[PDB]
């Protein structure tokens, strides 16, 4: 069922995540963690405490689709596990912000072309695909996206019920 996911997402908050790679998409789905540039981590950890549910959406560049999302679980923290990151050449590891620990809510993918229909208005309502990293995505139009995707049976949002 959707029942819990839309709990999850009840008045939640919406970030449009860009990976230039799929490595550290897996690397995130694996450590459950995401670095971001401070611009969106002073965003994130603002969005953190300001919401009952942060969810990042994830899509990497090129790729056509998003691969998933997943809620703030944490603000960043810095010093922990270092995450191996495959970084695009032109950022260091120095150049990202500290990391958000995250529970990933879904690990399938959602075509862009399943999302046409969506548009976002904290981007002039161009199609939700359509967005910079740290994208904000309205309310309404992130709920939308997320209950586009396959549902991942593979989790269960009763423990991240349980931390909201
Ligand atoms: C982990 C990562 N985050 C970004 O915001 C860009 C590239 C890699």
């Amino acid at each position: 069922g959707t029942s819990k996911l839309k709990y999850v997402l009840q008045d939640a908050r919406f970030f449009l995540i860009k990976s230039n790679n799929h490595e550290n998409v897996s690397l995130a789905k694996a450590k459950g963690v995401w670095s971001t540039l401070p611009v969106n981590e002073k965003k994130l950890n603002l969005a953190f405490r300001s919401a009952r549910s942060v969810i990042l959406i994830f899509s990497v560049r090129e790729s056509g689709k998003f691969q998933g999302f997943a809620r703030l679980s944490s603000e960043s923290h810095h010093g922990g596990s270092p995450i191996h990151w495959v970084l695009p050449a032109g950022m260091s590891a120095k150049m990202l912000g500290g990391v958000f620990k995250i529970d990933w809510i879904c690990r399938r993918e959602l075509p862009f072309t399943k999302s046409a229909h969506l548009t976002n208005p904290w981007n002039e309502h161009k199609p939700v695909k359509i967005g910079r990293d740290g994208q904000e995505i309205e309310l309404e139009c992130g709920t939308q996206l997320c209950l586009l995707f396959p549902p991942d049976e593979s989790i269960d949002l009763y423990q991240v019920i349980h931390k909201m």
